[PDB]
């Protein structure tokens, strides 16, 4: 993740 894509 909410806070953190790959
Ligand atoms: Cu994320």
């Amino acid at each position: 993740x909410a806070s953190x894509a790959a």
